């Protein structure tokens, strides 16, 4: 019941990935009140930090001490570009969870071709995870286009955060 | 991360299926009765309708607002032909359930084919609720066959109403 | 105390109406949140939708039941084209329901001919129900004129879901 | 929808498997506590015996009900030796439970092969019950390297048994 | 106060009786749903199997912890045949319930010849059991001489399992 | 009142020891566990990283958003080696905090040259923090010297995890 080595890899570069987004999520979450006036924004984004800096990783770490698989830290992260406005900052973020959702879908080929039905059933949560968390960060990037009032948005914002699917939750 | 169009298909078609079932299954509730005299197995008939008609194809339509995918609706059914014995309406719901069954794998399958693993994780939702489904309507049939009386199977299917499964709930 | 014919025919096609239209609804909900980003109009649509083809198309299966009047299932929907906007697909519904009205309308007037009384009493709710979700729709599509912001009119009909008249209730 | 003979067959060696390690188990917690005098691994022991002749039993004959599937009870286990300390009673249980994850992915890749998705569904449990009794196992087995003493042992082992991941659970 | 060899082999083979019927009444309380349509009477033939797989089996490793006394587990069994109709299940449970009676008195005769007067405590339980759970098979057996129609017969099974005599309690 | 941007570097290069601190501190969390059989130290562990890539960094983002100051997100680090013991992975962590004490002493000393009592006042938890966070590892440091057995120190550290100074608090 040995290892795959390049599941292991895959798994160690996701734990980068999570690792490293929240760290630039929790600076866009600072730029998104202090430069954008949007605390709510924020809000959104300082969550979305601590998930990815949090149970994305920590599941990997544990499956790890459970299969015999090696965990790596090698992280590398700077934020040296902002986005102009909030919209477009949101929509990095979009853009960085569509990335995830690709990623993750890399890691299930994987381990369908080397048969790892382990491998395959832990990755079923960041399958859904995937989709779920872009689906949140779309129904914010949705309100940029809905009205021209920040605080109306941040608003509707504020609601959402202060709010689980069957099938996606 | 672009969508499938195979499987929009495939699932535009599934939400096509729930729908026309459950009005079919809506007039056999009908049919139970006030042709054959057995209310409660109209309820349990039209509470498959009203599953039908409800998160099976709402399911699908989330998944589509998520996703990228079109709903499509085009709803043709007709009912022209009633069994002619309480027996053959529950057997006749059986038919369809393991159809339904066959249908839900070819998804699957496809879903393993065109590399959408998030698909394959919204089916599996499907895979399970069709096997569970036809085991519900299994256990109905099961009574025309082990009494003769429909006052005695009728107060069998009262209490199966009246009533998950770690696996198939 | 025998059944007219000419009422049957007349339930059968409210049936089919109310069958037809909340599949409409369930299309024109799903594209409410979807392509117009305004999931709480989409709510609205969707809790039309199901009392469509819910309590308006049981009643009239149940009174069949009762007096000896025949159920036919003949359905045909297909959603083709969607209106443009928001406004428009709320302005849509309207119309469908002030058609609602004028078929009700139709079947009291052929009661009262046919001397049915039974059948007066229960379209009476039909009558009342007419009225009552026009109501509600119209105070939605009133909001389309009083705001050009999407996100106000969202938050007006949050609260009007998260919500009975002693005659129209 | 008929049902893949391959998977009967490797779904009643399963039974078989799980019916007689629970009896192998039924015997090493006797010896844990009565040969060992250690009252508490064999409590540990005896409440993995019976989940193998439990839920892992039974869940493969209730899929067979729903199925089509055929039972098959031939059982034949005998404990001719036993270990000769307690440290290589857990190390036996270990190698157990590996194997059993190698023989539940065998079932997995079949019913990938046979295109049995309701099947790749039921053992999906099956797939992630396999790494967590071989966690606790290790877990246990972890502490015989840890002290010299059984009775700190015995008092690890008491609190771990009196005690669900998200994934793992 | 040195253990009698042959009540520890009495013993052994009271141990293996019951492992081994519990295992065939799990594959007949399988049998009873399954094909027969009954799923209360596999209910309580599962109840049956977990009782002899369970307290039966477990107070005699309890007690040879006590005295000295040692294992064996040696199990043999094989469900080759399957009776013909639930009667004949049934009938067969009470059999082999019948000669549980018979083999409980031999070990009574024998704590008695052996002067082991803590092996004729213990069997006490098991002389009580044993027409215990003869009296509540043959109930079940009864009701199939009582009626002809399975469902009543299920019906009467479900209360007496949703249901203790100050003797044989 | 316009902001120091010598305070602004040293606070900024508290965020990334903080940040990076805690990575470490993930990865010796995983490894009091997984290598060295220890689940409750690194529990220990993955609190103190929690810690500091929580409240330690966040708190000097709001204070940023407050003064004017500007956050800067640089984050290197990498795990390459890991210590030998477990008492040396305390040992470690150990030395890092002593470390943490020097430069949060460097901060306050400069808000007092550069007359920023704001700061000096934001930095007075940094100041209380490090003593404690220090006195609560060299707690655990301790035990590895007062006994050789590691489940009896594992039992100390559960007991201290499973658990505020007036001053210190
Ligand atoms: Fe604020
Ligand atoms: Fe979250
Ligand atoms: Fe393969
Ligand atoms: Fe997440
Ligand atoms: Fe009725
Ligand atoms: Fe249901
Ligand atoms: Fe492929
Ligand atoms: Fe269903
Ligand atoms: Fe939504
Ligand atoms: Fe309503
Ligand atoms: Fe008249
Ligand atoms: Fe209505
Ligand atoms: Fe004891
Ligand atoms: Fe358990
Ligand atoms: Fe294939
Ligand atoms: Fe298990
Ligand atoms: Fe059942
Ligand atoms: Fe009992
Ligand atoms: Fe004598
Ligand atoms: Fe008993
Ligand atoms: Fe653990
Ligand atoms: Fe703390
Ligand atoms: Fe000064
Ligand atoms: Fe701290």
């Amino acid at each position: 019941m040995q290892k795959s080595n390049k599941i292991n890899d895959a798994l160690n570069q996701h734990y980068k990935l999570n690792v490293e987004l929240g760290l630039v999520y929790a600076h866009y979450a600072h730029v998104a009140d202090d430069e954008f006036d949007m605390p709510y924004l924020g809000k959104f984004i300082q969550h979305l930090s601590e998930d990815k800096l949090g149970v994305h990783k920590e599941y990997i770490s544990d499956y790890f001490k459970r299969n015999g698989m090696k965990l790596k830290t090698d992280v590398s992260v700077a934020v040296k570009s902002i986005p102009s406005d909030a919209k477009a900052l949101i929509q990095e973020v979009y853009a960085r969870e569509n990335e995830v959702r690709d990623h993750v879908k890399a890691i299930a080929k994987l381990a369908l071709a080397e048969d790892d039905y382990e491998s395959f059933y832990f990755i079923q949560w960041y399958v859904r995870d995937g989709l779920k968390d872009l689906t949140e960060v779309d129904d914010v990037v949705k309100l940029f286009n809905s009205s021209n009032d920040k605080l109306i948005i941040e608003a509707t914002i504020k609601a959402m955060v202060e709010k689980e699917h069957e099938i996606w939750g």
